[PDB]
């Protein structure tokens, strides 16, 4: 079985957090993130992975991963994936991408399926502080497999970047 147990709208990073440092310049480990181990409850052999999608415009790339634009001065490198931050998948493009290959809970037990979103800021144009306002980032959808069914359960949750300030 499967049930939606998380929230539809999720904020990434602490509200009004401040982070200190040729263009572009990359700043923050897992500070600017959202993590929740319990977004769906799954049981009895339900098999499930995750897809992710970023809606922000791509304004460049670094090492195979897109730089997503927020404003003229600030961009973002983004990762989406399973609960643990180290399992994040670097995002590229604006399409749904596989960000967690998946797992199956045992035939006779129960657990939960989680997710995480992480971003690190990139300075694109220098001006001595850069502030960004609350911005929609994208979404993550569960991906049942092995015959498992999404059914009527809510499949998608969204993410918004909480406002932040970058210090020279
Ligand atoms: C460690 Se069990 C279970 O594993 C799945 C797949 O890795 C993860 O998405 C869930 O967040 C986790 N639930 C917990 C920790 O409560």
């Amino acid at each position: 079985a499967v049930s939606f147990i998380g929230s539809t709208e999720n904020d990434v990073g602490p509200s009004l957090g401040s982070y200190s440092r040729n263009l572009p310049f990359v700043y923050t480990r897992n500070k600017i993130g959202y993590q929740n181990a319990n977004v769906w409850h799954i049981s009895k052999g339900f098999c499930v992975g995750l897809d992710g999608k970023v809606d922000l415009p791509v304004v460049g790339s670094l090492d195979g991963q897109s730089i997503y634009g927020l404003t003229e001065e600030v961009g973002l490198l983004i990762w989406m994936g399973d609960t643990k931050y180290s399992r994040g998948t670097a995002m590229s493009g604006n399409s749904w991408e596989n960000v967690f290959s998946g797992w199956c809970v045992g035939a006779n037990t129960a657990s939960t399926q989680g997710l995480s979103v992480r971003v690190t800021p990139v300075i694109l144009k220098r001006n001595a502080r850069y502030s960004v306002q609350k911005t929609s980032i994208g979404s993550i959808r569960m991906r049942p497999y092995n015959g498992s069914s999404a059914g009527s359960v809510q499949t998608t949750v969204n993410f918004s970047l909480n406002p932040f300030t970058l210090n020279d």
